């Protein structure tokens, strides 16, 4: 599913992400633009060989399961399919997970290259929430 800007603000919104652990919503729209482009199919392999999955790309060196990253772990306890679904639930409890775990947003590297120190606020603007 690709979501609108303005759907996934509403969506992401309904399942506690705006102001969780201190970062607004336009925080977690911006990542998920520049992640993914508000594909919930995304997926990028990276060098190590562990892959990034969804909407907030989210990887399974640490966070799921998708049986070829040996040695990964799956703090997450999900199947890394599980992040490409239509239904962002699964890819949100996981984000809380892991903005939770010391390093806020940063463990998003286009969040910290692109959305850090901006006008976040842009993201959401216009939408009806
Ligand atoms: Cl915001
Ligand atoms: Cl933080
Ligand atoms: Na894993």
């Amino acid at each position: 599913k690709v979501f609108g800007r303005c759907e996934l603000a509403a969506a992401m919104k309904r399942h506690g992400l705006d102001n969780y652990r201190g970062y607004s919503l336009g925080n977690w729209v911006c990542a998920a633009k520049f992640e993914s482009n508000f594909n919930t199919q995304a997926t990028n392999r990276n060098t190590d060989g562990s892959t990034d999955y969804g909407i907030l790309q989210i990887n399974s060196r640490w966070w799921c399961n998708d049986g070829r990253t040996p040695g990964s772990r799956n703090l997450c306890n999900i199947p890394c399919s599980a992040l490409l679904s239509s239904d962002i639930t699964a890819s949100v409890n996981c984000a809380k997970k892991i903005v939770s775990d010391g390093n806020g947003m940063n463990a998003w590297v286009a969040w910290r290259n692109r959305c850090k120190g901006t006008d976040v606020q842009a993201w959401i603007r216009g939408c009806r929430l």
